[PDB]
């Protein structure tokens, strides 16, 4: 009783472009709407941008090599659309192809399956121009782009994912002013939800038609277990509000061909702008449907958001570097809602990790035991999950390395492999040397 995976389970790690990659200016990339706002002052918490990061488009041989030391058989990354097509549209940047035939042709001679993400939040500047997220015609766009890359890769890469967190593209975008572009307005933020998921779905058959049989697409959805702070009638329905806007808002729209209606009421229903056809379009079948969990979020009634009309509570436990609640039950839950609600044919895990504070000892080791027993723990979820007959399929930690971690800058450390950025020297941590033994067992000791 080794607690053991299904012999086929996919391990691996996630990365993504703005993140590792650097080299911004290298052969014709122009300027992601990251490069813009990461100008903005108080925009990146320690004042860092993305410009170098952990200059991972020079140096994708050796984080591979590190990849097959963790023993992996599966990455978990996206593809720059300023690199494929830096006008945005129209004429492609061979040099941008270039590095993810060398990324993944590398990938595949180590015995590692790609899993690309299209849309991992860098479009073009000059795109942006033109069609930001509340604009409808974003979808078109972001097909061409698709049907440009996946006609150049599909031979190669058989996973490909849409978009990475529809929540996070619309809401911290264009709602709270967290992420690029950085604007704050209800309607916008509903607005660009609305082509995200459009931009998903006309994606869909484009991925399919430019592939074979083996091909398998969906989208990536970013869920969290929301908790009401108390039994009094008014938390359960500040929780049950937030839960429909944070894990439901794409959700539903994905299986059932419609919006929360009590929350879309909320809004007012006139500011998404659904035409004829677009939920037929929306809910085009999916091979699998991804999911990155991180946290608990428990809700109270109260006035910290005005939109939503809700106060978060921080119940006594343990938090990350993030300050965000380590609840491991949460993914058991999250999985179980999605199998009995939706009944996806396969889910994977895209997303699970863990910022805690980082230090190089004397002897050149990192030492991590916090992290590790957040993946532990993490781990064991997934392992019951599948006992259930949740048809989990596998799991990437998020991140292979410490990296560009958005609004936090450098400070935020997620990965298993810590990264000297003075250097770009990597060292793998305790969390990872145990990650090693783990994949290898195919299960935990
Ligand atoms: O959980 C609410 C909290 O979300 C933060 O964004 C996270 C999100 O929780 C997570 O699910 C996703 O995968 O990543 C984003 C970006 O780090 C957000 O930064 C907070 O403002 C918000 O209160
Ligand atoms: O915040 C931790 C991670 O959460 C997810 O929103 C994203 O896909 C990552 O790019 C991010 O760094």
């Amino acid at each position: 009783e080794p607690h053991r995976f299904p012999p086929d389970f996919q391990w691996g790690v996630a990365t993504s472009s703005y993140q590792i990659e650097g080299a911004v200016e290298a052969d014709g990339r122009s300027p992601s709407i990251w490069d813009t706002f990461c100008a903005r002052p108080g925009a990146i918490a320690d004042g860092s941008t993305g410009a170098i990061a952990n200059d991972h488009y020079h140096r994708y041989r050796e984080d591979i090599a590190i990849m097959k030391q963790l023993g992996v058989n599966a990455y978990r990354f996206s593809i720059a659309w300023p690199r494929i097509l830096p006008d945005g549209r129209g004429r492609v940047n061979q040099a941008g192809v270039d590095f993810y035939e060398r990324l993944v042709d590398s990938l595949l001679e180590q015995g590692i399956e790609p899993y690309a993400t299209l849309y991992h939040w860098d479009m073009p500047q000059v795109q942006h121009d033109r069609t930001p997220w509340y604009d409808r015609g974003v979808v078109d766009a972001f097909v061409e782009y698709t049907d440009v890359i996946t006609r150049r890769l599909s031979d190669r890469v058989k996973y490909w994912m849409t978009l990475n967190e529809p929540w996070v593209i619309s809401f911290l975008g264009y709602g709270a002013g967290e992420h690029a572009p950085g604007l704050r307005d209800k309607e916008l933020y509903l607005r660009a939800a609305h082509h995200v998921l459009l931009a998903h779905g006309k994606a869909m058959p484009v991925i399919r038609a430019n592939g074979n049989a083996q091909t398998k697409a969906g989208i990536v959805l970013n869920l969290n277990w929301v908790n009401a702070a108390s039994d009094s009638p008014e938390d359960q329905a500040a929780a049950r509000r937030y839960d429909q806007f944070f894990n439901r808002w794409f959700a539903e729209p994905l299986y059932n061909g419609r919006y929360p209606e009590e929350l879309l009421e909320w809004y007012g229903r006139d500011l998404v702008p659904v035409q004829p056809g677009d939920f037929d379009i929306i809910t085009t079948p999916t091979d699998f449907l991804a999911v990155n969990y991180y946290a608990r979020t428990t809700v109270k009634a109260g006035s910290t958001d005005p939109m939503l009309q809700v106060d978060f509570v921080r119940p006594p436990g343990e938090y990350t570097a993030m300050d965000w609640e380590v609840y491991p039950q949460g993914l058991y839950n999250i999985l179980n809602w999605l199998h009995t609600d939706y009944a996806p044919p396969a889910l994977y895990v895209t997303e699970n990790g863990a910022a805690y504070d980082d230090q190089v000892s004397a002897a050149g080791e990192v030492d991590d035991p916090q992290r590790l027993a957040y993946l532990e723990g993490h781990f064991e979820a997934a392992y019951r999950a599948i006992q259930a007959g949740i048809p989990l399929k596998g799991y990437f930690v998020w991140s292979l390395m410490d990296n560009f971690e958005w609004g936090r800058g450098f400070e935020k450390r997620f990965g298993i492999v810590f990264v000297d950025y003075a250097t770009q020297q990597r060292i793998i941590k305790r969390s990872g040397k145990w990650f090693s033994q783990v994949t290898r067992a195919n299960g935990l000791p």
